[PDB]
């Protein structure tokens, strides 16, 4: 309705959500529920393409996508992405209440998440910011005397941007920004969980301008969209998932350029040196945003000798303090999680860690088939190697807690994961902490605060098992963007006299 | 012998060369024959490393060899390159030889690659060009404000060098530099083909100060390769050969960094405004350099009208007015092709391409098991597209040659193969030259030059089948390197006052 | 009245603007008449500051401007900058008409101008482009083992902006822009002649935000502003004018940053290759418009012998079948010259090239006491150099044509004159464009258009007398902004292992 | 004698040094005596050269040097440049002794210098890193459709290096290896003091192969060099000096390109937080090295009052177990000032300290009319204003120390003196060295280290009195290079199709 207004099918009761096929709003394969991890609760249908839609789509992507992206100049693509800023804005109760009942998103996130939205089509242009190329003259070889060199950059053509459900509205307006920005035609496949804010944002971008033949948005599920990884039209996948999906997807992908966001947790640590007050705060909030259901939520917290006592004892208050339940009173803290079996997985690792050791803090406690509190596990430095909430990243509101004697142990500790997305680091001195900047596996660290990729202002990704590649405002155009080198010859040709 | 006095064994009349498994040259493997394309002799044979061996390897690559290269100041490292790069240069005439008897390759051009490798590592130097990162301040968007971000680059850690056949000693030593100078380990898998240039380059870096522990050679012929390229501990893997392999390789190694070099041939465009002259010999060596054992040989020349006469008639006359035979006399101008298979699937894609209207304008004879004329094939623009030398590489010293109208022609014939590697333009009106540079999809386009690598002086990749990423001086630190983003938080802290 | 409603004073008939002395308008040195070249007559008057003003101004930049220009943060610097784009743009038919009237300009042109300042305010964001900045790692050194640098901008501070006559509101809002987006404070003062459009930028930019202490604009004449360059707070001077004013700017300012852009006349040069139609257009423009008042007018033209005929008589007829008068017929095409001083200049200069050899080809006839018609004066080669027209920069719609052998005596005769801004070069191949991009000395080169800084998009500036440093979008600030440089020493603190 | 063998001239028992002509060693102007401030004795005399021969020699680099140095290719250029740095590296000992007797440096200060010479010249490889340029695409503005930018940097022709006494070796090769490797040449004017170890300079790289009429070596004193400054035909001066003569250099040079390092001294501030230790050692040698005639000398130390104490004390000691005499003994610390009117301005400053309620803690004594012993003076917040020392640079071994209640006070302190150029900050927290790195008012600021500018690995240049623009490795290049773009119109070719 209002937005989707002729797309939507209200059949049956519950309204059915066409994919676009880089044309029309249809399909004519399979039709799939969506429900609400707020009552389990059928709330809607969307109609996944078929074999043939598939190929037709990719077939209109490839032939007249490319260009209607690449031939639409840079200050027309420009002025599409701020409209569709606008419309998405004018309609923003409306995405929220979607993410709110879709995902499980608490009131105050799932308005965050939109304005995030917003925020990041407004400001394609500092994506600019990396625009340019570089002028190589050729007298610094006798070889390339009276030779020159012109590189820059040009868009692949069709890409791939494959989303998770944590955030389906922004990181589908993200990779749908990045990638036309620079002139790319882009198919999107958002989780089959929570399909609709993307079809909003779709729909909005078409609204405004965005050529109707160089983007797509099928409605596949899991392996459904292996099909579309695979074929050579595809020259770029941004794939932001499980370290699992995503190796999935290299394989049967083979060459093309990709940039996988595989999260896992973070690590944070605190040095004697912290600001308990500023470290309890963000840390506590690290650890239960969106019921944990962050790439970037704290999973470990490692604190030295001195501050170890106040700071657990600060967090496990605050965690405690919190309000679980419905997503819409904004007096609430933490929603539900996507789905039971997610509660399921927690609860089992909770008891892994204390049959291994170690003790509760704070929360523990299931309250429904999509429900837990927020849980903090004290862990003893030599047990905690071998706890499934180490070695694993369990997405839900919960994270370890770990006495260290110092930094080298600390750093230790956090590196002992197989993941490296990003880490935080609570303290003063400069010494121990340039020394953890150096020594943390992981894409990004923050000093001082929790971790938040926020709209990619500074750019995130990850190291080890988190992935490769990064996305952010002016770097993403590497993923999605190739090198084109122009080398003129001269010689003999009076241009220099010998030089 | 000499800079391999104590590695290589005398064993049966024939030098054996063994693996170098990061600390000790060694190997307990099965022993492979290395056979030379002059007379499919026998010259060496290669110890091949057991699975045990190659574990430990991996292992010490990556518990020692990470920290050994990354532990080293660049002041280092670079000393190390440039010591190597004298042992290789007083050892030339060694080298060459090698390079003469195990690739087939015609003494100049030996001395040449042996001149590149030199090169190459003396000016590593100019590698750090693309060091450095940015500072991006905080207070250009509300959230981010009393902010602050810090973006660098870091070692991945263990890169996997995988090597070609046409360029035994000058890919190995391209690939282990750029990885080294930016403090990564490598693992060298040469081709089991001419795997001796690349067992002469290390032990020079050995003896140069290359720590010991970070650098490996293991002879493994083709799938037992896999196994390396799978392993977790290989952060990155830079490969060089046919798409073919390339797909596999991504799809056995998963989520990595990748640089695929897959090369395919190059077309070569003439406009009426060229200077057939130097056209006509720069497209004539393109063609037959090496017996077109190149990733950048000219494969297709497409001239207009007014000019296609002249055009090929010079390059044909050239072609047959060449010297076949063996490498050694300064006087020959083509040896011959690595193996008699190579020059059966060149027969074969003649006889192709005659049956499909294509008429021999020079070459079409073979001379031996592995010898053969270089070949100039003339071909109808209505039937060319689906002859094997144009849908396919075919390495050897074949072009086919075609008459177009004009330009948009010649584009969308050059764009027609699957590959994208490089092109070349002849020709001076900027309009023209400038709308070919916009529509060639090839990672690079040379402008009145034949198609030529050289040491990557100017960044050199493909696009579409010819793979993804690029090789050259400064631009391969991309590869082997991961972004590392550090945000510090001073909010309400007093920096800045509302800033 | 309007926009400017309680600062103008009707008084005695005619508006009397005051200054603006950051904080408030006002002033009370002496009163100036401000006259339009379209008939002599004042059309208001603008009060200067006097001693006591203009140092207390300063004071106020200093003490506090600085700060509160740097204290605001660059998200909001631009939403600053944003408004007054909002605010111009309404006010658009009062802003052309001020120019029509004030400057002379024609209707269409006077709207140009004030749609470039619109879109130049508009697109501040784009100078964030060169916002960033670089690490160094300190390993490359022995010396700088175990140590790491930072190197980022700031702002200067207070930033003079002194403008001239040709372009009262585009070089004034340019000025501002860029002097602000980084956080500078800035004084602007404009050409005494048409001082009125900067006044209404100004007081736009107030009503939008820009901190009042923080801005400055004094109505001095001359070398009345000679104080204020000559101050130790003034910490930059961007200057706009001719040759001699800019030296005497440097030589009263001593040590200091400077961005000087002091024109000259341009250069454009026609290959036997060139479309003549284009060339013939394009040069006609280039040498007329805005009655030649544009340092980046073309006030020379090179031909080759075979098309030198058909240009210069394409030019010739173009010239002369343009419409002088008053500049508010939309029918009109050359209004009036800012002084009838400045048309004396030019009929001088016309019989001096006559004098020596020189013949007209187009115009040479006075029409007023500012009016006169485009004039194309031909010249043989080998008398050209000691025409006045050529020696120097007759402000005005006068060209000089001569016949070249070849691009040799183009780019010779090109670089004879004193000056150094742009040049233009019309033809089609690439080694005759690129000889002649190598040696003409000029800070920017047109390939087949006439010169056209418009809003810096594309950054300019000067060689020898035409100045020093560029404008354009990212490049200015480089001359508002100086380097800091941060150096951390970590040596034997244990953050790196020897490295 | 042997590097200057047939170029020196002994007559009269004292070595003449003649001046070089950009082609010959020569000079008929008035000769002057050098002396030695060791024992005030002559050492040498210098050629200056007479009106004509500077107007010939200017003549000669502006029509032949500009092209030599250009038209050089970088290659050469670097071998040349090389093949410098091996020849001053094995008359090591000869350039030092030179230093020592005519500098007054010590011994191993005089070796460090020459070392440093070398290491700029052979690292010139490293000033490439900023070589490059732009691409601009078009399509981001609607009246640049169609249209394309590139932009890179060029040599300006002549610069003029005009170089103090404290570094007579270093500055000059620095000056003459940044100038020349960018394709200019030069006009070197060394301190009429010390203009011994340039001569010596100079013909290294003559011998090296550098272009001989591309640089040239006049002996002129202080005023004298006026007429090289004013010229046309020096597009660029680079000035390392006094602030005084900085100023009188621009007033008479008018518009060109400046680098204007005018030194001063530098604060350094030490929080609680600091080693004491580290800060004291740094400190110390920061106030006495070569005499405190370093321009990055420490003049004035702010401690907090927690380690105040102690970090005076600990200075004081390593301040007065210092020897002073003769710069031979490697035992002896301290040499001689350049002048005894150095010495005298010393002893005046120390007195007004006394007078103003300064007391001395060590030093004070003046040992002969060129010896004084390294001094510290403890003053009090509230009258060291006032004091010369503080309101001056006195150019001598001498520093003021005050206590501060915190930060802010010992920011604004450090900012109080009428210079900028570096600063050191001694302490650990990272907020508050974050905001002394964002408030002090400097070039460069040290973290945990003295100041010390080496050869320029990091970029340093003034702020305020201290002068504009940066040199270092790199950096340099803005300053002797000038930026050109070339815009090329391809409106309705067909390059695009709208966009
Ligand atoms: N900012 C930095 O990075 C830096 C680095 C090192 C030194 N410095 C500063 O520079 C000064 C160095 O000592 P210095 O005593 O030799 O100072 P200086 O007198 O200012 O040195 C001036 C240089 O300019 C020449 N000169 C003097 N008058 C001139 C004129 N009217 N026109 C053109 N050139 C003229 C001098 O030649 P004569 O010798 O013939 O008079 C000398 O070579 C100190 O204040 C120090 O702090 C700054
Ligand atoms: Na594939
Ligand atoms: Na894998
Ligand atoms: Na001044
Ligand atoms: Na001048």
């Amino acid at each position: 309705a209002g937005l989707l207004e002729g797309v939507i099918k209200e059949k049956g009761g519950v309204p059915v959500y066409p994919s676009y096929l880089a044309g029309e709003w249809g399909g004519s394969g399979q039709e799939i529920e969506v429900k609400s991890p707020i009552d389990l609760a059928t709330i809607a249908k969307v109609i996944s393409p078929s074999r043939e839609e598939v190929e037709r789509t990719l077939d209109v992507l490839f032939k007249r996508g490319r260009w209607s992206a690449r031939d639409m100049p840079g200050t027309e693509r420009l002025a599409v992405l701020r409209k569709a800023a606008d419309i998405i804005e004018r309609n923003l109760d409306v995405f929220a209440e979607v993410l709110v009942m879709n995902a499980g998103k608490p009131k105050s996130a799932a308005v965050g998440e939109v304005k995030a939205a917003v925020d990041r089509l407004r400001l394609a242009e500092l994506d600019l910011k990396k625009i340019g190329g570089d002028y190589i003259p050729g007298d610094w070889t006798y070889d390339t005397l009276e030779t020159e060199g012109l590189v820059r950059r040009e868009p692949l053509g069709v890409v791939a941007a494959i989303t998770p459900f944590n955030y389906p509205l922004f990181d589908a307006v993200n990779k749908i920004t990045y990638s036309f920005i620079y002139g790319n035609a882009v198919v999107v496949k958002p989780s089959i969980s929570d399909p609709l804010p993307a079809a909003m944002a779709v729909k909005a971008l078409l609204d405004a301008g965005f050529p109707p033949d160089a983007i797509a948005l099928l409605n596949l599920p899991g392996k459904e969209a292996e099909k579309i990884v695979a074929d050579d039209r595809v020259a770029a996948v941004s794939f932001t998932g499980s370290t699992e999906v995503g190796e999935r997807v290299v394989k049967v992908g083979g060459v093309k350029q990709y940039v996988m966001e595989l999260g896992g947790g973070d690590p944070a640590i605190v040095l004697e040196d912290a600001d308990l007050d500023l470290a309890a705060d963000k840390i506590a909030r690290g650890i239960y945003s969106y019921a944990g259901q962050r790439c970037d939520a704290i999973k470990l917290v490692l604190a030295e000798r001195p501050v170890y006592g106040k700071l657990v004892e600060e967090v496990a208050k605050r965690l405690s303090s919190l309000r679980v339940g419905d997503p819409r009173d904004p007096t609430v803290d933490v929603g539900p999680l996507i789905s039971p079996s997610a509660v399921d997985e927690m609860m089992a690792a909770i008891e892994d860690a204390v049959e291994k050791g170690g003790r509760v803090l704070a929360g523990g406690r299931r309250l429904g088939p999509t429900y837990v509190q927020p849980t903090f596990v004290e862990a003893p430095a030599d047990r905690v190697k071998d706890m499934v909430l180490y070695k694993r990243e369990v997405f839900a509101p919960v994270a370890l807690a770990v006495e260290v004697k110092d930094l080298d142990q600390a750093i230790e500790l956090a590196n002992g994961r197989p993941y490296g997305l990003d880490a935080a680091v609570f303290g003063r001195d400069v010494v121990k902490i340039r020394r953890a900047v150096r020594l943390l596996e992981v894409g990004a660290i923050y000093i001082n605060d929790m971790p938040r990729h926020g709209i990619g202002y500074y750019p995130f990704g990850g190291r080890k098992k988190s992935g490769v590649f990064r996305e952010g405002i002016g770097y993403a155009v590497e993923a999605v963007t190739a090198y084109k080198t122009i080398v003129f010859n001269y010689k003999g040709k009076g241009v220099w006299k010998y030089e």
